């Protein structure tokens, strides 16, 4: 069938190039502006093949839809939009034009998470399970009917990254795949989501992610992890803003006190570098592990190296 893909990013990409081979005609592709000597890849395939590309820096403006914005998607003709992580407000008017209307990639077990840092905030609240919804879209946020959803294991280290790259990522492109072929054989369901279990989060930028010390090892742990890579969990060290990348929680080595105490304001008590990172404690004097630091300038540094 006819699919305008409107999103951006390697998980678009991806989407974009199973669903070609699939055999369905892209007739357009909707992404953010290049910023600006790097071109979003799902912008480049689609350019690669032939297919026009839009690069909208918005869809509406004061509230209201950008008429020259919708008629330029009306164009293409879609008979369903796919939108894997799409970063813009897109217009209810785009999202309903379509024959089969919009369809919406959202990397939680809706209801739980809704928002657009899910990943966050399933780690930062230390869940067990994970996954991924495919859903019809609506006017609400995350609120659409389930049309199929897959669930993982949450590993106790995992990060964002690596439950991203294990699962969500390549089983998510399977399931938008799949999603579009009950859509084209006319047999997708669509599952009114449970008002029980439903919850939002904020979405997690870096004036959000500094770190609060006063919680249990466990917390902080998945409030790092829950940040990992991005935006990055960050807290003041020695007069500097630094982010904490790489932990897993500790056991019971002693610890081995043969490390080099590490003041940080705030903290339950002062860290410690050693030779495998920095060791940190929560306000049950129980240990986490981080792997890497980084300050304001990008620069990416082990822990083990703080002083050295």
């Amino acid at each position: 069938m006819k699919i305008a893909v409107i999103g951006q990013s390697l998980f678009g990409q991806e989407v974009y190039k199973e669903l070609k081979n699939e055999g369905h005609m892209i007739v357009g592709v909707f992404t953010i502006p290049d910023k600006d000597g790097k071109v979003d890849p799902l912008a480049i395939e689609a350019e690669k093949d032939g297919v026009p590309v839009f690069k909208f820096p918005r869809w509406r403006l004061k509230g209201k839809a950008i008429t020259e914005v919708v008629d330029q998607y009306k164009a293409v003709g879609a008979e369903l939009n796919v939108l894997p992580f799409c970063s813009q407000f897109i217009p209810m008017e785009v999202i309903d034009h379509p024959k089969h209307g919009s369809i919406i990639y959202h990397p939680s077990l809706l209801p739980r998470h809704r928002g657009a840092s899910a990943i966050n905030w399933t780690l930062i609240h230390g869940d067990k399970k994970g996954g991924f919804t495919v859903f019809w879209a609506d006017d609400g946020l995350d609120t659409g009917p389930i049309l199929l959803q897959r669930e993982c294991d949450v590993e106790p280290n995992d990060n964002v990254n690596s439950i991203y790259k294990r699962f969500l990522f390549p089983e998510g492109v399977k399931g938008m795949v799949e999603a579009v072929r009950l859509i084209a054989t006319g047999k997708a369901p669509r599952i009114k989501q449970p008002e029980e279990g439903a919850t939002y989060e904020c979405i997690q930028k870096k004036e959000n992610s500094k770190i609060d010390w006063n919680q249990p090892a466990e917390a902080i742990h998945n409030w790092i992890r829950g940040n990992d890579r991005v935006p990055g969990a960050w807290a003041e060290i020695d007069g500097k803003s630094v982010s904490f990348y790489g932990s897993t929680l500790l056991e019971n080595d002693h610890f081995s006190s043969n490390g080099q105490p590490l003041e940080i304001p705030g903290a339950s008590r002062a860290a410690l570098v050693t030779k495998n990172g920095l060791v940190l404690f929560g306000n049950d004097g129980k240990m986490l592990l981080v792997k890497n630091l980084q300050f304001e300038d990008g620069k990416m540094i082990p822990g083990s190296q703080y002083f050295k």
